[PDB]
RNA sequence: GUCCCCUUCGUCUAGAGGCCCAGGACACCGCCCUUUCACGGCGGUAACAGGGGUUCGAAUCCCCUAGGGGACGC
């Protein structure tokens, strides 16, 4: 019977999570982090009562809410690098360090030395598997639904001392169990947006917290074509906010994002979900972090995802350094970016992954 | 001033008297999808330069005023 802080969000899943220890037998005590101080009005209640909906399920399942404000901490080591990366014309992926920072070192931190639990759990549909000795992270079931991706992060140590339950269920079931427990949160928006913060529209949001100096777009062929106001504002592999409506020798397809020129302001789009300058045959990573947190020399040949829910995409890995990875895709990849993570697999399991700095360019 | 061609949704256009209260594409807007940013799916808004004629009927035919052409536009 040991102790188990989960992190209520006052989410559909947290909830039936929890229930899911408490079944399991645990004690289960649970915490509910604000992070985030919001700006508006519109937008504080949307989280305050998301956390009304967090303890009614605590009460209706009979377990004590937790408050804390790691909030100082969110923005210290998550969304001001989040900012940084940015304003240097990359796709950084906040939630990817939400989990990093917080969720997994912040939170588990404050589980002890505070709360005094030997066990956290989080809602994260994924699974945790220990073996030989070593805890390791995999997937859950469901595949298609599943958030593996943001904890390529996680060591063993950190995944060892949490708890994922329903990683074990199917979503659906998951949205049932609350709704037949009756907790309040079965029935609500999966959720969307920046971890802790609102699933707000980006453009107003990002562009609140960095300047504004418009441009020039430029086609593949270096000829004017769209005035790129902003540039932060996009990414490779972007189609929406280019303003181009196709003419007279246009093959009709929509136009997409495919470099950023950092200093000379430039947007060079083209056209065609397909076209060459928006594919390539691997990448480079940094940043690297297995969860096995074994030294990584060698050559590797295993899977590989390059953004979210993406797709399994076979590839081979070789050390280029002691922090840097070259991998050869076994097949062009669309829309390579740079800052996203890369999230390697060796099957059932998630290896963990590390920051894109270098795509790998199609030949001509 | 050489007495001939032009103009369609935001944009690129389909349109050669009734089938067009105008069609597609891209854009724009929305929903769905999704704990990043994006992709994707689905659907919606939207135009005959303007005024007269001719026909049972006109976007298309004629006429009238605001944009482009004639190796001589001395």
């Amino acid at each position: 019977a040991k102790k188990v802080i989960v992190g209520m969000s006052g989410g559909v899943d947290s909830s039936v999570s929890a229930w899911l220890l408490q079944q399991q037998g645990y004690q289960v005590e649970g915490l509910f982090m604000k992070n985030w101080e919001e700006d508006d009005g519109e937008e504080y209640c949307t989280a305050a009562a998301d956390l009304a909906d967090a303890q009614a399920v605590c009460d209706k399942l009979g377990i004590e809410l937790h408050t804390v404000n790691f909030a100082a901490e969110y923005w210290d080591n998550v969304f001001e690098l989040f900012l940084a990366e940015y304003k240097a014309g990359r796709t950084p992926n906040p939630d990817i360090l939400c989990n990093k920072e917080i969720k997994f070192k912040a939170f588990l931190e404050f589980a002890a030395e505070d709360l005094g639990a030997d066990y956290i759990a989080t809602g994260h549909y994924v699974r945790r598997a220990d073996v030989d000795g070593k805890s390791r992270l995999l997937r859950g079931l469901d595949s298609n639904k599943d958030q593996s991706y943001f904890l390529y992060t996680l060591s063993h140590e950190q995944i060892a001392q949490s708890l994922f339950p329903v990683g074990e269920l199917e979503k659906p079931q998951v949205r049932k169990i609350a709704e037949d427990l009756g907790l309040v949160t079965a029935k609500k928006k999966d959720s969307t947006g920046i971890c802790f913060i609102g699933e707000r529209k980006f453009r107003e949001f990002l562009g609140r917290y960095l300047p504004a100096q418009p441009g020039k777009i430029i086609t593949v062929d270096g000829d004017e074509i769209g005035e790129h106001q902003g540039l932060m504002y996009h990414t490779l592999g972007q189609r929406k906010g280019l303003g181009i409506g196709g003419t007279k020798e246009g093959t009709e397809e929509p136009w997409y994002v495919v470099d950023k020129d950092v200093e000379n302001n430039i947007l060079v789009v083209a056209q065609g979900h397909e076209h060459p300058r928006l594919m390539s045959v691997g990448l480079i990573a940094q940043q690297l972090h297995w969860v096995d947190r074994e030294p990584f020399t060698g050559t590797m040949r295993c899977t590989v995802k390059t953004r979210y829910r993406q797709t399994d995409i076979p590839c081979t890995v070789k050390a280029l350094d002691d922090d840097r990875i070259e991998v050869i895709f076994d097949e062009p990849v669309a829309a390579v970016t740079p800052g996203q993570s890369a999230v390697f697999y060796n099957g059932e399991v998630c290896l963990g992954g590390g920051i894109i700095e270098q795509r790998l360019p199609l030949p001509v």
